[PDB]
């Protein structure tokens, strides 16, 4: 299972750079044997990835930082008193992320002055600029001094123009048919079609994939199109959404308040109201508290500094339409978790994608249609 | 709607004990407008149900108190002889519990010191015990020193003789058929059975029956079908089970010593002394269920030494191997039974769910 300390050990008289660099390249499961090990990881990160950003210096400070699916490393220097994040990708790095669409999107992020710079990208991880300031908690997003400024940064995002050549791009890299379309429902889909492929597949009476096999596939599939199609006549214009907006996602960086996003993994091209009814349901946490997502008149109060109007015909009008996509955004992350939970490796995916999945057949949530 | 103080008016000249019985049959829905009215309908109860408990006489001397811990439950003080009683006002609670089972299996206990005394029971309510001692939390259920004294006095209750004449009318309450039945899979059929024709009911968008829907019944069935062969093959004998032995239920009265006693006997029944111990044992994760709080190999031998009352390790191993398959039958119990209550009635679908999840979850399918 895990990286040893002696895996990544360099020897006396060993070429350090050359020893560094096909250590890097033998080692890309990032699982270690402690944080000690990880460390000794990260050098060597610095020390060929990073070359030109640090070659002398192994005085770096290393401190792992806290999403679930990666892990974080800030990297501390003396000398020159610089800050950089070593970002290391879990072993599911395919199958729900495609890098070379995220590594388009966060160019485009970081020119529109959203997402902040990455140094250098390797096949298991990344460097990237570190950013001082602390994450939200699921009541501070829920808080209105927070709702009018994750707001107003959430429409700086969803502002970003999406040109031809670059909505192609991204077309290519995920394989989206369609005229400037949503990459929603082809990720629901995707979700659905590798889970009842792997529900199709007969296994022990103690197999991770048996709390598929309880689930009305069938039932599941008629349940995707109701929501797609009820969803869609809506017509929810198409913007760069951030995908994944829960409040560890969303850095206060104080010096008076000032907020930003990270975590980009997810960031694509998707319904406006989508983006929204996903924040709104990150008001719940991961424990999945429903009564703590938005009263109307906390929908009303976001989606006001949202649009940047006062005009309730025009605010009133955006509340109805990211109604459905409540269930929508339930469907998404039952199944993901569901995914994740088949390829488990320190949350309990199963239970969460569940809770989740129930939450789309709930009257709280589908009575607001 | 809600019972009023003017509702329960007994006028100057008119007879006391005769207008009560009178009121007491006419408002039975147990939803008052305020704490007085509830008091002044306890006191009735007191006047017409518990004539044998509390002296006609002394009922103005009564004071009452509305226990904070669906039902409304109230603290009754007899000033006169200082003694104690809880009235159970029943809440407007679901058809699935068997009050004529339950009298009958309180009488068993009455004198057994097993658990607490029901005194009366009537139609929308009942008159029992006043507890001194709290209720155990999650954390006292898992501490070897409540483990010992639990195992212990379930051992008393499964060791209760149940004659054929007495089995056969709590086989009639229930219509469980066969001869010394468990009456376990009966109820979870019932309770599948019961959600199966929901499911196939035509349904609004917004209803409570369209989680049912998403889940697959013939795989449920399959799963029910493979559990109670998979329990069965243990030929874990059938007792005298409490069914529903969650923390809560279970009361460390102090007199110095512990000492522990059962309440609530709603869902007790015969069945496999496997079943009730297993149950137990899923309940150490709570109502928050917290699944790496349910027992190591050495917690469940641990308790299971002190129920057999041996320290003999063949006998110990032999009860270990049995209950294991039981896990699995305890989520779908308590999932298609939550479920149920969510249907028409606390989140009950959600913790359906998480039992019946959990019934698939390796953690308890790699005991088996």
């Amino acid at each position: 299972y895990p990286i040893t300390e002696s895996n990544l050990r360099i020897l006396e008289g060993e070429d350090r750079s050359e020893k560094a660099k096909e250590l890097l390249k033998k080692y890309v499961s990032n699982v270690f044997e402690n944080e000690k090990t990880l460390y000794i990881y990260c050098k060597y990160v610095m020390l060929h990835y990073g070359k030109d950003l640090v070659n002398e210096v192994d005085s770096l400070e290393f401190q792992i930082i806290n999403g679930i699916t990666n892990i974080l490393i800030k990297v501390k220097d003396m000398s020159k008193q610089a800050k950089y994040l070593i970002r290391l990708y879990g072993p599911k790095t395919d199958e729900i992320i495609n890098r070379e669409r995220e590594k388009k999107i966060s160019c485009i992020l970081y020119n529109k002055n959203i997402a902040k710079k990455i140094y250098v990208f390797f096949t298991n991880g990344r460097i990237e600029e570190f950013m001082d300031g602390y994450a939200l908690s699921r009541e501070d997003i829920k808080n209105p001094k927070f709702q009018k400024l994750i707001a107003k940064n959430l429409k700086l995002l969803h502002d970003i123009k999406l040109n031809e050549n670059l909505y192609k791009e991204l077309q290519v890299t995920q394989k989206v048919p369609g005229t400037r379309p949503s990459f929603l429902w082809n990720t629901i889909w995707k979700y659905f079609h590798l889970l009842n492929e792997e529900r199709k597949k007969i296994c022990s009476f103690d197999a991770k994939a048996n709390i598929l096999k309880l689930i009305d596939f069938d039932v599941l599939r008629d349940s995707i199109v109701e929501v797609e199609s009820l969803c869609k006549r809506e017509n929810s214009p198409i913007v760069l959404c951030h995908c994944d907006l829960l409040s560890s996602n969303i850095i206060n960086t104080v010096g008076g308040d000032s907020i930003s996003f990270i975590d980009f993994e997810y960031s694509c091209p998707m319904e406006r109201a989508y983006d929204i009814a996903n924040h709104f349901n990150e008001y719940a946490g991961f424990n999945c508290d429903w009564d703590l997502t938005p009263s109307k008149e906390e929908e009303y109060h976001f989606i006001m500094h949202y649009l940047g109007t006062d005009d309730e015909e025009l605010i009133n009008q955006l509340i109805r339409e990211i109604q459905p996509f409540y269930i929508c955004s339930h469907i998404n992350w039952g199944l993901w978790s569901l995914l994740q939970g088949m390829h488990s490796s320190d949350f309990d995916f199963i239970n969460y994608g569940m809770t989740r999945l129930t939450a789309s057949c709930l009257p709280i949530f589908r009575s607001k249609v």
